């Protein structure tokens, strides 16, 4: 599956030390939302040390119970929330990743429109401002916090011709997700979307051209606690991580 994408476009290794490269890793600190983020998260998103590094060989986005204030705005938590530095259009995208064990842990690979103007992105308004879901979005991979033996893959957008919001996806079983490494994938082009965990399809959705998903978009890393999908979160919850050993995109 996926041999047609052969050209390799983006990627990082993480095979350097210290924080995630610059040139490709654009971070979200600023609530969108009144000093909080979305979904009743909660969680603040940081570009320290604490919540993110790179070290032998992999990137590690780590959630902690940590009181943090931003701009007078308090949480009970901290993580973080990367965008690539890279906007594309079709292509194959591979992460391979250990996630999260802890409940109440909400990690996600998935992309945004690059026209979603969404508040303090790397984009603006470049590509348009198409507020989501207009701006459309693609899970490659979400855990919710109560489940870690199920992986989801899920589509958000809204029909270009309509205000009508689709939301539709598939879960599919996975085994020690947190203790050995697996390839989360995306197979984009203008006829389908196709998301993978290793070789069994999650879920495949058909692109048209009434959809959002035939202009740029960019890759999201991130782990939320709480909210819709993190769920409750255990009062001895100190920190956890997601590690990842690369990102690839292929077109
Ligand atoms: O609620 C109104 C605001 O929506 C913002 O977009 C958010 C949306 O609210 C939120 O539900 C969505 O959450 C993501 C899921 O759809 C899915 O893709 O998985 C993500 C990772 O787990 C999850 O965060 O995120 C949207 C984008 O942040 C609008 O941006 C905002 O203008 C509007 O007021
Ligand atoms: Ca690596």
């Amino acid at each position: 599956h996926g041999s047609a994408f052969n050209t390799l476009v983006f990627s990082d290794e993480f095979e350097y030390e210290g924080k995630p490269d610059p040139e490709k890793w654009h971070y979200q600190v600023i609530p969108p939302n009144n000093g909080s983020w979305h979904n009743n998260e909660l969680q603040h998103y940081t570009n320290r040390s604490e919540n993110s590094f790179v070290s032998d060989g992999t990137l590690k986005i780590r959630a902690i119970k940590e009181k943090y204030t931003f701009e007078g705005s308090t949480k009970d938590y901290t993580s973080a929330r990367l965008n690539s530095k890279f906007a594309f259009t079709y292509g194959k995208v591979e992460v391979r990743a250990k996630l999260p064990s802890k409940k109440g842990t909400w990690p996600a690979i998935w992309t945004l429109g690059a026209n979603s103007n969404e508040t303090g992105n790397y984009f603006g308004e470049q590509y348009g401002n198409a507020e989501w879901p207009a701006c459309g979005s693609i899970d490659i991979l979400e855990q919710n916090g109560w489940d870690k033996e199920s992986t989801i893959a899920h589509f958000h957008w809204s029909d270009l011709n309509s205000d009508e919001y689709q939301n539709l996806g598939g879960t599919t079983p996975i085994t020690n997700a947190s203790g050995s490494f697996h390839v989360y994938s995306l197979e984009w082009n203008a006829s389908a979307m196709k998301v993978f965990l290793d070789d069994t399809l999650v879920y495949e959705l058909k692109n048209s051209q009434n959809t959002p998903y035939n202009a740029p978009h960019y890759l999201l890393l991130n782990i939320a606690m709480g909210g819709t999908l993190g769920g409750d979160i255990p009062e001895n919850f100190t920190d956890d991580i997601f590690e990842i050993d690369y990102v690839r995109i292929y077109q």
